[PDB]
């Protein structure tokens, strides 16, 4: 019969992380004979994503995979989708667990929070330090889950560190650069910026270069292709991510499994070419209390620390 149709929705288009995730989703679609539509708003917003969800539902799509800008903002549209039998998955940034079926997740908040703090500590290497957090928004699901854990870890394991500020760049290159320059100017006693956002990290690096700020540890999460110039110049020594192309791929393979009615309750696994096995984990892995039939989290097998040694191995 007519080929299945899956939508893959980023927080916004035109950012390398999301372009690369979309590439993985679309290549998986080709391998599986599924038509995958990559579409998102030009900036992150609830209305941008909600219209797309509603459009794809109204147009008869079989599954929608979305990286949510908000835990709650998409819920009415996603609940309508699920009421109509459209498979709903999140990837990257979750909604509330009751607003989707599966979350294709790069890592637990404990894992990702730990990565951020470990990267910072490796470079700071002193007990008394001043650190700034810098990411997209105070409401986005993923980054706030990770930052809560990173801040807890700092308070426990680095008691001499002071978090002097937490500011936001809203996935906007212009606003992010201005915010980063503002942090560096306002806090001359600053030892690290921790920037778990694909736009905030290069903005912080660029701000440090613009202001000729030296010996500032700048760590966070972004893509190798975006970060490579900053790593080459030495402004960023280390940052983290994961294979976002593979994440997009996994999301489409999981959606395919749902469309084929394969067993995907907590504990079940799924074979994916070039990856091996992925498994459905409980929602409690993300800190949620919610369990239901046909609902859980699929964790990526690995995350990656990038530095000068390995950055040229990766093209995304
Ligand atoms: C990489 C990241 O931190 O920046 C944009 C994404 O939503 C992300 O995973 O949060």
């Amino acid at each position: 019969g007519s080929a299945e149709r899956i939508a893959f929705i980023p927080k916004l288009v035109g950012v390398g992380f999301f372009t690369s995730g979309g590439n993985g989703a679309q290549e998986a679609g080709k391998a599986l004979g599924i038509d995958v539509t990559y579409d998102g708003p030009t900036e992150p917003s609830v209305s941008g994503q909600v219209q797309l969800v509603n459009n794809f539902v109204n147009q008869g799509y079989d599954a929608i995979i979305v990286s949510a800008v908000s835990p709650d903002g998409l819920c009415p549209a996603l609940k309508r989708a699920m009421q109509r039998g459209v498979k709903i998955l999140t990837w990257d940034s979750d909604t509330k667990p009751e607003c989707r079926s599966y979350y294709i997740n790069q890592g637990t908040p404990k894992q990702l929070g730990s990565m951020l703090v470990e990267m910072a500590a490796h470079q700071v290497d002193k007990e008394k330090a001043k650190v700034a957090f810098f990411y997209s928004s105070p409401t986005v699901t993923d980054q706030n889950q990770w930052v809560k854990e990173a801040k807890a870890k700092i308070s426990q394991e680095h008691p001499g560190w002071e978090i002097v500020t937490t500011q936001f760049g809203y996935n906007d290159a212009t606003k992010s650069l201005q915010t980063a320059e503002g942090i560096i100017k306002a806090y001359p006693d600053l030892d690290a910026i921790i920037a778990p956002d694909a736009n905030a990290l290069p903005a912080a690096a660029q701000a440090a270069e613009n202001l000729k700020r030296n010996n500032l540890a700048i760590v966070g999460f972004s893509t190798p292709n975006v970060m490579r110039p900053y790593v080459q110049r030495g402004t960023v020594k280390e940052f983290g991510l994961w294979d976002v192309v593979q994440q997009g791929k996994i999301s489409v393979y999981v959606a395919n499994a749902l469309l084929k009615n394969m067993p995907m309750n907590v504990g079940d696994s799924l074979d994916i070419p070039g990856i091996g096995k992925v498994t459905v984990s409980p929602n409690s892995e993300q800190g949620y209390h919610y369990e239901a039939k046909g609902n859980g989290i699929v964790l990526l097998p690995e995350r990656v620390i990038f530095n000068k040694d390995n950055i040229d191995k990766y093209d995304f």
